[PDB]
């Protein structure tokens, strides 16, 4: 919901990171899954702030189910994870439901 884009394959999730270097703006990321209780617990507040930052950070969604091979790539072991990417590449990362630190990191990038 809110201002967040599902990740449906390699090529989309290859595309939002490359408009995100063109464009100049951080990209956070939420790994996530379904069958996961935090998850499901942070998942309104990451749609929360995809409202409150829009225009200033783009936020995707990546299901591990749905995107295996992205999810491989980047290096998940434990959900959810979040992960900021600025030109291409990661930058930050956070891994659990802490609502303070997903706050704090969006602020942290968004300035």
């Amino acid at each position: 919901g809110g201002s967040v884009i599902v990740i449906d394959s390699k090529a989309a999730w290859d595309a939002q990171l490359a408009k995100g270097k063109e464009e100049h703006k951080p990209i956070v990321v939420d790994f996530t899954a379904t069958w996961c209780g935090p998850c499901k617990m942070i998942a309104p507040l990451f749609e929360t702030l995809s409202n409150d930052y829009a225009g200033k950070v783009i936020f995707l969604k990546v299901d591990v189910d749905a995107v295996a091979a992205v999810a491989e790539a980047a290096g998940i072991t434990a959900m959810p994870t979040f992960h900021v990417y600025k030109d291409g590449v990661k930058a930050d990362d956070l891994v659990g439901a802490s609502q303070d630190k997903l706050k704090a990191l969006v602020a942290k990038h968004a300035a």
